[PDB]
RNA sequence: GGUCACGCACAGGGCAAACCAUUCGAAAGAGUGGGACGCAAAGCCUCCGGCCUAAACCAUUGCACUCCGGUAGGUAGCGGGGUUAUCGAUGG
């Protein structure tokens, strides 16, 4: 059930958009070629995240190195993603 | 002459985008002064659609790459609608 992309949720959701990207970065760059962090705010999209990597085995690498990570107050959930990202299936 | 539409003007004007200064605001943004991009209602009003904001409240553990909660505020120079008003092409 590999993926590019790997999914965190129960996150801080008053932090914004913005800076949210960056805090996620700065932890997730440490592991692979990052292509691009999707991250929304509206109803359904809040308190989650999609981090898309250039290799599968870096999202791997930073699957089950940060399973339950302190970020912001909160552990980080993390799961593979079900679907690769619009960027990646082609 | 009203009145209701119309804008090809005349004459008298009026308002003031951006930007800057300053104040308020969490922010969008607004106020004031300077400034003029434009505007025949760019006068005034959030009732209706859009767009912008997200500090606090309230709900949501939620799988996206169209975008989307209530709540609250903003935009009348985003339309729609409402309401008042000016000049008057041998004007319609
Ligand atoms: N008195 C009067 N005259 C009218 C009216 N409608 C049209 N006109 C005449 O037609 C010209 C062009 O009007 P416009 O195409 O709406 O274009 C106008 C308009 O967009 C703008 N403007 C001037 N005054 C006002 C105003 O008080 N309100 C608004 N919204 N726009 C204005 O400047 C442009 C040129 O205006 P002008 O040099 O005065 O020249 C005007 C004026 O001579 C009206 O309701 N009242
Ligand atoms: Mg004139
Ligand atoms: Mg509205």
């Amino acid at each position: 059930r590999p993926n590019h992309t790997i999914y965190i949720n129960n996150l801080n959701e008053k932090i914004k958009k913005d800076e949210l990207k960056k805090s996620l970065h700065a932890i997730f760059s440490r592991f692979g070629q990052i292509l691009d962090i999707l991250v929304s705010r509206s109803l359904k999209m809040r308190g989650q995240a999609f981090v898309i990597f250039k290799e599968v085995s870096s999202a791997t690498n930073a699957l089950r190195s940060m399973q339950g990570f302190p970020f912001y107050d909160k552990p980080m959930r993390i799961q593979y993603a079900k679907t690769d990202s619009d960027i990646i299936a082609k």
